[PDB]
DNA sequence: AAGCTTCCGACCCTTTTTTCGGACGATTTAAAAAACCCTTATAAATCAGCAAGTTACGAGACCTCGAAAAAAGAGGGTTTCTGGCGGGAAAAACTCAAAAAACGCTTCGAAATCAACCGGTTATAGGTTTTCGGAGCTA
């Protein structure tokens, strides 16, 4: 089955025992928050091993509704990207 | 006159100190015993170096007992080091719950992509040098 976040505060805190538990939770959730908040301020996030996770844009079109099928207007945004890092991609690369 | 209380004399018994006598030791003096001297020509000892045979004194050894010293064993005590148990506080699992947040439905058309190779970016592993904190110290 797959990891969650839920599951990942346990797990570290099994393997990190010696930190206070919830010194864990709120460091690992502020963590993510900064993370996301330097994704929502338009910034790199590179680290070395792991990858580089980054932005990208979309331009401004005309989509519509799978559902109804009804034109739908849409401005231009930003949307989160990721890729990984050659370490982790061969640690995924059975 | 009677009863109570307090001295006083008589005495009984044992211990402590003094005096006297007796005994023993030491010293002195006198008496007794052993000894020294004076007469001897003749008999026996003196001694010379070495051999041949013997031993009185020394050395070695062991035992025996007793005592002395040392070592061990015992007992008295104090100081401290550790372990077990008990108790309060914090953490984190456990139980209870909501509200988001994701997922699916479900996308035809818009990105995402990998591949190889160049130059360029930069997070940061690793190392190098240095303020802050604490050492307590001392009255």
């Amino acid at each position: 089955g797959p990891m969650t976040k839920s599951e990942l505060i346990e797990r570290i805190v099994t393997h990190q025992g010696q930190l206070s538990a919830k010194d864990v939770e709120l460091a690992i959730k502020t963590m993510l928050e900064q993370m996301s908040q330097a994704l929502a301020t338009g910034d790199r996030i590179e680290i070395r091993g792991f990858g580089s996770f980054s932005l990208h844009y979309r331009a401004p079109r005309v989509g519509r509704n799978p559902k109804t099928g009804e034109s739908v207007r849409l401005d231009g945004k930003f949307v989160p990207h990721f890729k990984p890092g050659k370490e982790l991609r061969d640690r995924v690369n059975e």
